[PDB]
């Protein structure tokens, strides 16, 4: 599914991103823009042969398992595939698992790149939330 940004924000919203370890849901729907573009299906291979998975472009070194990426961990205990769903539950409940790592949203480069330090909340500006 590609998400609508609205639509997103109203998804990240009810599964309880909004504020998430003080991350205003405009930061999330951000990093999804530029991660995966709104894409739930998108994926894109790492130098070190893990792969970034779904809306949130979350990553099997650490996170999920795709039976591809040798001596990685599963830290949300879900297959990479959990996270290409149309439905983001399993992408929402891994991000909150990241974002609590210790590195807030830094986590994602496209977070640090093109939402970090900007008007964050533009992202979620016009939706019924
Ligand atoms: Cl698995
Ligand atoms: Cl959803
Ligand atoms: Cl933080
Ligand atoms: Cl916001
Ligand atoms: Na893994």
């Amino acid at each position: 599914k590609v998400f609508g940004r609205c639509e997103l924000a109203a998804a990240m919203k009810r599964h309880g991103l909004d504020n998430y370890r003080g991350y205003s849901l405009g930061n999330w729907v951000c990093a999804a823009k530029f991660e995966s573009n709104f894409n739930t299906q998108a994926t894109n291979r790492n130098t070190d042969g893990s792969t970034d998975y779904g809306i949130l472009q979350i990553n099997s070194r650490w996170w999920c398992n795709d039976g591809r990426t040798p001596g990685s961990r599963n830290l949300c205990n879900i297959p990479c595939s959990a996270l290409l769903s149309s439905d983001i539950t399993a992408s929402v409940n891994c991000a909150k698992k990241i974002v609590s790592d210790g590195n807030g949203m830094n986590a994602w480069v496209a977070w640090r790149n093109r939402c970090k330090g900007t008007d964050v909340q533009a992202w979620i500006r016009g939706c019924r939330l």
